[PDB]
């Protein structure tokens, strides 16, 4: 009868106060748990699981609540970090790490976006922890990739801050909320300006490094993630 799903959200206030987590590829839920939790504040991304009674009564007035009450719970907030506007080069970060992926979307909820994205790695230590920058150039023509045209080009770069311990994790990921309200207000001009009703991007990360580690050779990419710059 019910079905779980799990997916990244934002907790966040509706335009009343009630505290609503804001999954991406779903409707707003009402989860009372979460609701009553400090562990959370609106502004936060976590990974959530949850399922709905279409038949309740509580959900009987969905339509004009706004949102479905929903059971479930949520992992801790992902880290936050801000998206720079200051590109960099291709000089290794000090205890700069290399990733193997870094998948992304763009979230929204009543107040905030969020970029969540889910670097990868090929090895890390046991409680290993890591920091990051997310950045772009915001002079940056779009270019076609792969058929899309109109692709504007992140970079997700990290640095290890705790070394962790035994034993290794392979294929390690480490999912983080970055800052999308700018971006978004940025790339919603220039799209709109040339005609466009979506943005396109792509996030790219260091692949490989050089012989002595003093520099990035190869980048990889993730696939394109695109989100609508229409309004009500
Ligand atoms: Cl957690």
């Amino acid at each position: 009868n019910t079905q779980q799903l799990s997916s990244y959200a934002i907790v966040d206030y509706s335009s009343t106060m009630r505290t609503l987590i804001y999954p991406l590829g779903y409707y707003p839920l009402y989860v009372a748990t979460i609701a009553n939790d400090p562990t959370y504040r609106a502004g936060d991304c976590v990974l959530a699981n949850f399922t709905v009674d279409f038949d309740s009564a509580d959900n009987a007035n969905a339509s004009t609540n706004g949102f479905y009450v929903a059971t479930g719970a949520a992992s801790s907030p992902l880290a936050k970090y801000d998206l720079s506007y200051s590109p960099l080069d291709s000089m290794a970060l000090d205890n700069e790490l290399l990733l193997s992926g870094s998948e992304s979307a763009l979230l929204f909820s009543n107040n905030y976006k969020r970029i969540v994205v889910i670097p990868t790695f090929t090895s890390v230590l046991t409680d290993q922890k890591n920091t990051y920058i997310m950045s772009m150039d915001s002079n940056q023509e779009p270019e076609t990739v792969d058929g899309t045209d109109r692709v504007y080009t992140l970079c997700l770069r990290a640095q290890k801050r705790e070394e962790g311990k035994a034993p290794t994790i392979s294929n390690a990921m480490d999912p983080i909320a970055v800052e999308g309200g700018t971006l978004y207000s940025m790339l919603k001009g220039k799209e709109s300006a040339a005609g466009k009703k979506i943005v396109s991007y792509r996030v790219k990360y260091p692949l490989t490094f050089n012989a002595d580690s003093t520099k990035i050779a190869t980048w990889g990419y993730s696939k394109i993630s695109q989100f609508s710059i229409e309004e009500a």
